[PDB]
């Protein structure tokens, strides 16, 4: 990559979520292996992002590599309609088996974001087709299921700014974050959620959260019982529960799904990012034969839903050996180790001035700081660090590959003590 | 693939657009080459659908399967945010360079209804920062774009139906399907719908959005460009955005590299699609320019509100420049051609037939309106057994067959075709 590439990329090429009008420095990087990121200049990077939660076995793995080789020998791509394949059917195979007994029948997807959609039209539908006036989505403040415009919905109106669509977004419930820490349980937290649920339980479709941890709505970490009471009262309502799991699935949090933290089950399971092993885009969205076989007796006559890419036998195969690594079940005592190593390292923030509070579930590490960073110079302080690390707001985190050596670990861990030792790194 | 395979795919696999219930048979695809597809039995089926508008180079070509491989032995993906990387900054550069000029700041996203929404989005906040009170979306009747519920909220409202979710999507504005055909002649009464509307909703539009030239998945129409000309001026004078959905007509289908270039016009965001990655894998763009990409990151929110988490994957870039570098040699200007006069030619006896309402060519798209709708499994049947993959809709029979497929190959296409519709076996 050329200086005139880097000058293009500035001028032309939108990235997530930043200026266009004030664009601060991207790092160029021309490859990835094992836990390493390769910048054009030569610099190897600890990466401990995993490509935002998805890259749970590194980068450049023999496995993930070969399948992919050899499905593209076959056929990176041929069409859903009419036609099935080996990948897809192994893939739904796998996921079926998985996951909780309930949820046996799969609609693969290209994106989070449109697994959600997907979850949200499953909801919509199944009531359309019991002749129920349901259209409204409970949900928690803090949460995050996306961008498209029915995720956005049920998107926190703050973090996600739903003053920016007010009259274009429908307009859902929106329960107090949870407050109880993953801590004791404290009965008072129920107050807001029970609210709600008595005004309005004769119009709800579904009820949508992210299990344990809301991630990019704050990287907050609550108590499993939340889940068991709302699937309690979901129950007892005869309400649709919608667990987006496209973060915390396939042992982030130490468990292979973050249900199992309160070994619940819900109607529609929602799963995407470390899917594929973070090698490409895919998601998958699960749901029961009551609401599949529901949907399908209404008015249409089938699920409404069909992206172009459905199914993609691509993806598929390398979800297929993301998951084949999974089955050997090394990942568990991967995640519980990061996750000590994890409590013990970032202890010490806790003597620093910045620091508004330390948690650690899983291979999940969180920084809360008092102020917010300052992007670019702090950007810059990891690079120089020899780490990747990629903080937003007052959150300065660690997700890094299930495969991490301790060692580089530390110098992560090492990385985020001292940029949060003063102020130099802060507010911008 | 066993028999249990399939028992497992028919009770476990959901797929476009189709009942679990009552599903009809789907067709086991086991490899693809050149413009075949194989089923796991052995029968090798000439395709004559390109797996939907997408593998205009066909399956296993050298050149996307090159480029893939090498793309996986640098990196299949790393994220894009505070990251930049080669394939991303070569795709961006040629799609800046083949589109329009005004067109020249790229968004990569996962797929076609994403981009739409991205589009949609684009069109709100660029709005909302100039302090302008405009939501509403002013789109045309047979229009398809996307199955997310932006996406939705201008697709036709009768094919889509639109009744399932009254009350939860937005309401737009819907002008008559465009009536003067792409072989005929302009008539003027076809603007007053459109003119009407536009008259009355001036103030509150944000944007107009159509396909052009052909509205596929609403009706495989074929429209008079005029129409987009007259567009674009009435967009200019009331200082509206122009949104054209290219997801299906782009890189060459229709005879032009983009149907824009049909009316010599640009819109001010550009979707695209489909056939972006030689149909490989999903990627989708949506192109914008200065003035609107400025705008936005000027408002409150200091940037465009999106960012998917594969965003610029390396892979899908790098076989998404394998395939424009391939349309770069400007042959399938040559190869449209000839297959729109073996189209034209072969396809004009079906017009006697007792079962055909109309028959329209453009580029390479050939299409057989029929007066009853198609039996489903009947018709896909006699296809599978003439050996030929051609996948009816509706009232529809159409052809949409890779670039490279020779003129013995779309014979035996277009002799099916027109051997379905001789009688009424294959109808309702
Ligand atoms: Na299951
Ligand atoms: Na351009």
């Amino acid at each position: 990559m050329t200086t005139d590439d880097l000058a293009f990329d500035q001028r032309h090429i939108l990235h997530p979520f930043t200026s266009m009008t004030s664009p601060l420095p991207v790092y160029p990087v021309v490859s990835a292996e094992g836990c390493e990121l390769i910048l054009s200049d030569g610099r190897r990077l600890v990466d401990g992002m995993s490509s935002w939660w998805a890259a749970i076995h590194g980068y450049n793995h023999p496995q993930l590599n070969a399948a992919m080789k050899s499905q593209i020998d076959a056929m990176s791509h041929v069409m859903f309609g009419g036609i099935t394949h080996a990948p897809a059917i192994e893939l739904c195979r796998k996921l079926v088996a998985m996951t909780p007994q309930p949820l046996e029948c799969v609609f693969l997807a290209d994106s989070g974001s449109v697994a959600v959609e997907v979850a949200m039209k499953m909801a919509l539908q199944y009531w359309q087709a019991k002749g129920e006036a349901r259209q409204r989505f409970l949900t928690f403040r803090n949460g995050y299921h996306g961008d498209t415009f029915g995720a956005m919905s049920v998107c926190d109106p703050d973090n996600s700014m739903h003053s920016l669509w007010k009259g274009y977004l429908p307009e859902n419930l929106f329960a107090p974050a949870p407050q109880s820490r993953m801590g004791e349980w404290d009965e008072r937290d129920m107050v807001g959620f029970a609210r709600l649920m008595a005004a309005h339980r004769h119009e709800i479709a579904a009820v949508i959260i992210e299990p344990i941890v809301q991630g990019a709505g704050g990287m907050r970490m609550y108590h499993p019982e939340w889940l068991k009471r709302i699937r309690k009262i979901c129950d007892r309502e005869g309400i649709l529960l919608i667990a987006d799991e496209i973060a915390t699935g396939f042992g982030r949090t130490g468990k292979l799904f973050a249900c199992e933290h309160a070994e619940i089950a819900p109607d529609i399971l929602c799963l995407g990012k470390a899917l594929t092993g973070g090698t490409m885009t895919l998601s998958a969205t699960l749901t029961t034969r009551e609401v599949a076989e529901t949907i399908s007796n209404g008015e249409a006559g089938c699920f409404m839903h069909g992206p172009t890419f459905m199914g993609n036998p691509l993806a598929c195969a390398a979800a297929n050996a993301s998951l084949a690594i999974l089955e050997s079940g090394d990942w568990q005592q991967q995640v519980a180790d990061i996750e000590v190593q994890l409590r013990e390292q970032l202890a010490p923030a806790r003597d620093a001035e910045m620091v508004a509070d330390v948690r650690v579930l899983g291979a999940i590490g969180v920084v809360e700081t008092t102020h917010p960073v300052n992007m670019a110079a702090l950007q810059k302080f990891f690079v120089e660090q020899g780490v990747w690390i990629r903080p937003f707001g007052k959150l300065i985190y660690l997700m890094p590959p299930y495969i991490i050596l301790p060692q580089q670990l530390q110098r992560l861990t090492a990385a985020v003590n001292r940029a949060v030792q003063d102020e130099t790194f802060f507010c911008q």
